[PDB]
């Protein structure tokens, strides 16, 4: 069927929880074993979130080459994203150790560190120009170049340097800072202006890295976020934009990692967002 008017279908029969648990028995079932190897327990925030061994990033590093992350792949559409967890105390370095060897422009952060009155992922980049970090671990350190907060998101100029090679690299941090603690946004509108601004950085474009993306376990908004890009992109592609299938866009994504999208409401949302969004792109 039809985007809109499939929406509007299971808006009236009321089968939103029904139509995602069958998202979640069909969905890919692949091995996790190096994220469940003793040694790796304080690299994983979640005991049941862990990304797939034939998908998963390496660090370039011979002790342990662990991180918790994910590199989804998507051919038709031609666009890569690595969807990682918020970043721990003792994990900060693996992050921008990870950045720098995947050759990443941007980062997207889609939720606080803290929510609900709970730390969701550590301060891992600097709040003032005159203090910088060191990450010693990794050999890097990260400035804060410059700031623009806006009423929906934050964006930042860092700049990274490889203490080894002494290169240096500027990453962009674009941060959405409004989304509710509990629940969804009512409306797609400012997500879906964070995610234009995103791409008319560069950030998503074939001559970079994969961009970066997480929230605190990197499934549910992230799943969001690129889910809404990936459709949009395909419906603009294709001689037939009503051939793009959220649910088996959806079911590919999770081929490459566990449990996107966490709820039917999330799942309703990004319908919603695609739905507002390819109305915007055209023609108008
Ligand atoms: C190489 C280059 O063009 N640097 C430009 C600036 C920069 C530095 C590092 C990260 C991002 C931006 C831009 C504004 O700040 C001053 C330097």
């Amino acid at each position: 069927m039809e985007m809109e008017k499939e929406f509007e279908q299971i808006d009236k029969s009321g089968s939103w929880a029904a139509i995602y648990q069958d998202i979640r028995h069909e969905a890919s079932d692949f091995p996790s074993r190096v994220a469940k190897l003793p040694k790796n327990k304080n690299r994983n925030r979640y005991r049941d979130v862990s990304p797939f061994d034939h998908s998963r990033i390496k660090l370039h590093q011979e002790d342990n080459d662990y991180i918790n992350a994910s590199l989804i792949k998507m051919e038709e559409a031609q666009r890569s994203y690595i969807l990682t967890q918020g970043p721990l105390p003792n994990t900060v370095g693996h992050f921008w150790e990870m950045v720098w060897e995947q050759k990443s422009r941007g980062v997207v952060m889609l939720n606080r560190v803290m929510e609900k009155g709970s730390l969701k992922c550590a301060q891992y980049w600097p709040q003032k120009e005159e203090k910088e970090m060191i990450f010693e671990d990794t050999n890097l350190k990260l400035t804060l170049i410059s700031e623009d907060i806006k009423s929906y998101y934050t964006v930042r100029q860092l700049e990274l340097e490889n203490l080894t090679t002494q290169e240096t690299r500027e990453i962009l941090h674009f941060h959405y800072t409004t989304w509710p603690d509990f629940g969804v946004p009512e409306s797609p509108a400012s997500f879906l202006n964070f995610l234009f601004k995103v791409r008319e950085s560069g950030s998503l474009s074939p001559e970079h890295g994969p961009v970066v993306v997480h929230c605190s376990a990197g499934i549910g908004r992230s799943g969001t976020f690129c889910l809404a890009d990936t459709c949009l992109l395909l419906m603009d592609k294709r001689k037939d934009p009503s051939s793009v299938d959220i649910k088996k866009v959806l079911l590919e994504m999770r081929k490459f990692r566990m449990g996107l999208i966490q709820t039917a409401d999330q799942l309703r949302f990004s319908y919603l967002a695609v739905i507002e969004g390819a109305k915007f792109i055209m023609g108008d």
